[PDB]
């Protein structure tokens, strides 16, 4: 019962204007047996007979269209979870071109377990083919992609998270470029078997082909296993994509900030996960006359442009986020983007009239079913309603202070660039790099206590290739531009903490205090102290005008002390080992000039 090409259903009525495209297909259909392949095309009338299906299927349960309208709760099977670290790879030809942050295994090898995983795989299950762009399809040469699933929750996600169909596949042309990204949840299932609502494997592996650009997912239906352009393709492809074309993906959230003149800022800002970030990138000012709005909040794609200044464009269509966590006190205009509606909710609890919940939400809910299908009771059940890791996956238009820039192709010009995570001690509220090498080592070296990580850029789990060539990458966009126009580069720290526990700053809105001196930094509108670190304003360089706080909690969280930087340091040095050949010169240099600084 092994059916070939052309006699496999949907296989006849396939587009054929792109032969690549056709040719692969074919191929990996011949490979994985599907019942049957359909072309995704992004249509409204698409989306709602695969939201049915999924309905059907029990993947989906159909929210109250009263509190959200068109949503869906998904619970997945307990084992499938989340984004999986060690079953994540690389696989360049060379070791050395993953390098030590980064999972390796010969390609040849990886080629021979995961095609043997992929044969018959997707028996009794229809292969999904779906096109999608990266970016604003208004560009003339955009990054396109195809990913090949056989789960349906897959491609409605992508549907959201990526400009997905019929336009990205007109896109492709006849013979135009595009990442293949293929996928299995590896649950091939025989004639007439009764399915599982969320179908997995224990097998998993996540896996990246640099130099062909692209990406093999087996075993998990979850997040950024599953969904391919989240960081597959928005992180580790592309950044290999931008180390070869002179540009730069990165994990950052992007920004635009409007001062009482009118003015517009844009900024980017790569924070690791849980340092966010979200909380950022929908920031509302706490000071009259300043206002923000938002381009996104995970991904930014950056080019020089013509004029020399730096251009981001957020890759993505959609947001992706963590639910517990979010609620209306800290995140409104997030929950407003949700009350929308149109979004896809996975692993978070549902209400007695078909809302949903998880922790950290307004509300206090007297009984929940949570997200393992189970009764919940306030005050009693001893286990979290949602899960800790749980997801809202909405689509970007529906925030309420989306920049109108948002789908420009040609991007906005970058001012500045913000590195921060999360410290306790030693890294004060707000620094400015001395120049653009410094900058680059103080992303390099980017500490977050989640005992200290180094977590370069935020990129540590996402980079496509050698960490010490991608600082090297980044040194050599800034020798070769004008210094004029690079962004200036900053470092935050929102999470700084007195000796009596308390959160020395209060961050959220109040940040656009910290983003106001930044703005006239790049003015130089405001002056500041000259540190071994860099610039740090003093108390008096910020504004704190009706801020309820004690002014020597604020000089603390923005002190620098040079006996912390001093056990900085050998902390430091050993990353920079840890980096291995590869890492530059012109990090190296940064670090004995710090050192040399601290005296
Ligand atoms: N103390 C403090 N916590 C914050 C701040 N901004 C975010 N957090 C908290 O950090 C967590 C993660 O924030 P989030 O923006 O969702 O992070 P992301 O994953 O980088 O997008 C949430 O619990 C926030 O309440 C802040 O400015 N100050």
């Amino acid at each position: 019962s092994h059916m070939t090409s052309a006699t496999i259903p949907g296989l006849d009525t396939a587009p054929t204007n792109h032969q690549g495209l056709l040719s692969w297909v074919e191929e990996v259909a011949e490979l994985t047996q599907p019942d049957r392949v359909v072309f995704t095309d992004g249509s409204e009338e698409e989306f709602q007979r695969l939201c049915d299906q999924l309905v059907e299927a029990g993947t989906f349960i159909r929210l109250n269209p009263e509190k959200h309208k068109n949503s869906y709760l998904a619970l997945s099977d307990p084992s499938d979870v989340a984004r999986v670290a060690s079953r994540t790879y690389i696989c360049s030809a060379k070791e050395i071109d993953a390098g030590p942050t980064n999972n390796w295994m010969d390609p040849g090898e990886m080629r021979s377990i995961m095609k043997d995983l992929y044969r018959g795989c997707m028996r009794g299950r229809t292969m999904y083919v779906v096109p999608f762009c990266m970016g604003p399809l208004g560009a003339e040469d955009p990054k396109l992609g195809v990913e090949i699933t056989d789960s349906e929750y897959v491609v409605v996600s992508m549907r959201t998270m990526t400009r997905m169909g019929k336009a990205a596949l007109e896109k492709m042309g006849d013979d135009g470029f595009f990442v293949k990204a293929l996928h299995s949840v590896g649950a091939p299932l025989e004639p007439g078997q009764k399915d599982v609502a969320w179908p997995c494997s224990e097998t998993k592996y996540i896996t990246h082909f640099p130099e062909t650009r692209e990406i093999w997912s087996y075993g998990s239906g979850y997040g950024g296993n599953a969904l391919l352009g989240k960081k597959c393709y928005s992180l580790r492809i592309a950044s290999a994509m931008a180390h070869d074309e002179g540009w730069l993906a990165e994990h950052m959230l992007i920004l635009k900030l409007i001062s009482p003149e009118n003015k517009a800022y844009y900024f980017a800002a790569a924070f690791p996960s849980a340092c966010g970030k979200t909380n950022l990138a929908m920031l509302q000012p706490t000071i009259p006359g300043w206002r923000a709005e938002t381009l996104g909040d995970d991904i930014a794609w950056m080019r020089f442009g013509k004029d020399g200044r730096l251009y981001a464009v957020n890759p993505e269509f959609g947001f992706f986020g963590v639910a517990p966590g979010t609620n209306w006190k800290s995140n409104p205009n997030a929950m407003r983007t949700i009350a929308a509606g149109n979004t896809v909710f996975t692993n978070v609890a549902l209400t007695d009239d078909g809302d949903v919940w998880w922790e950290g939400l307004e509300g206090d809910p007297q009984h929940l079913i949570d997200w393992k299908g189970n009764d919940w009771y306030f005050r009693e059940t001893e286990t979290n309603a949602a899960h800790p890791n749980s997801r809202y996956c909405t689509p970007m238009s529906q925030c309420p202070i989306l920049a109108p820039e948002w789908d420009d192709p040609q991007g906005v010009p970058i001012s500045g660039i913000l590195f921060g995570g999360r410290r306790k001690t030693t890294v004060p509220l707000v620094t400015e790099a001395r120049d653009w090498q410094h900058g680059v080592f103080i992303g390099a070296t980017l500490g977050s206590e989640q005992n200290v990580r180094r977590d370069p850029m935020a990129m540590l789990p996402f980079l496509g290739y050698n960490v010490g060539d991608y600082f090297q990458h980044w040194i050599n966009l800034g020798k070769h531009a004008d210094e004029s126009k690079l962004p200036k580069v900053f470092f935050v720290n929102w999470f700084r903490r007195g000796d009596d526990g308390r959160f020395l700053w209060p961050g959220f809105g109040e940040n656009s205090r910290v983003l106001k001196w930044i703005v006239d930094r790049i003015e130089h509108k405001a002056g500041g102290a000259t540190t071994p670190i860099g610039t740090v304003p003093a108390v008096e360089d910020l504004d704190l005008d009706g801020l309820d706080v004690d002014a020597a909690d604020v000089a603390a969280a923005l002190a620098v002390d040079a006996d912390e930087w001093r056990q900085e340091l050998p902390l430091i040095e050993e990353w920079l080992q840890f980096v291995g050949e590869k890492l530059p010169t012109g990090v190296k240099d940064e670090f004995d000039a710090l050192k040399e600084r601290l005296g």
